[PDB]
């Protein structure tokens, strides 16, 4: 095994930190579980510790570890996200909201130690007071996805990440959110620059039926394809 693969092939525990601004409402949320990425697998519950959640749960799934992906062994020599462990890299995204905001976010992913960290910042600007998001008019389920597309960035010795999510809104239609993301690496060592591929989504959102305070569990398998 790879250096970085060899970190991954058992039960990893993770922790996520996140601290938002949207339109000037501020949150902080943490979030626990783990990830198996034999098979693709995430367990993760996140909390908002600040109160109520200014924005819906769905809408920061994208947001709430890719380098649990499950690479069919054909393929690890494409795992960029691996293979910059446990050094780590910084994940930046772009998230635009169709005739509403945008959410700009900044996230270290890294081991401290053998916890695999998520240090996460994101910042929400021209949301509307009644729109899906502040509104909050979106359904609580998650989106499945076939089509996160991955490429390289030999600019920043990285990658480009895009992919489109379709939130369900409680009328029956849907609030397309647009994703654009850089990662680069946060260490000098070398990273694996991946040939064009895909990772494939399976998301369930749910609640824990004792927890009283705001928060989101939530369950991805992960897969990636497309090379053969």
């Amino acid at each position: 095994v790879s250096k970085g693969e060899e970190l991954f092939t058992g039960v990893v525990p993770i922790l996520v930190e996140l601290d938002g601004d949207v339109n000037g409402h501020k949150f902080s949320v943490s979030g626990e579980g783990e990830g198996d990425a034999t098979y693709g697998k995430l367990t993760l519950k996140f909390i908002c510790t600040t109160g109520k959640l200014p924005v819906p749960w769905p809408t920061l799934v994208t947001t709430f570890l890719q380098c649990f992906a499950r690479y069919p062994d054909h393929m690890k020599q494409h795992d960029f996200f691996k293979s910059a462990m446990p050094e780590g890299y910084v994940q930046e995204r772009t998230i635009f909201f169709k005739d509403d905001g945008n959410y700009k976010t900044r996230a270290e992913v890294k081991f401290e130690g053998d916890t695999l960290v998520n240090r996460i910042e994101l910042k929400g600007i021209d949301f509307k007071e009644d729109g899906n998001i502040l509104g909050h008019k979106l359904e609580y389920n998650g989106y499945n996805s076939h089509n996160v597309y991955i490429m390289a960035d030999k600019q920043k010795n990285g990658i480009k990440v895009n992919f489109k999510i379709r939130h369900n809104i409680e009328d029956g239609s849907v609030q397309l959110a647009d994703h654009y993301q850089q990662n680069t690496p946060i260490g000098d060592g070398p990273v694996l620059l991946p040939d064009n591929h895909y990772l494939s989504y399976q998301s369930a959102l749910s609640k824990d039926p004792n927890e009283k305070r705001d928060h989101m569990v939530l369950l991805e398998f992960v897969t990636a394809a497309g090379i053969t």
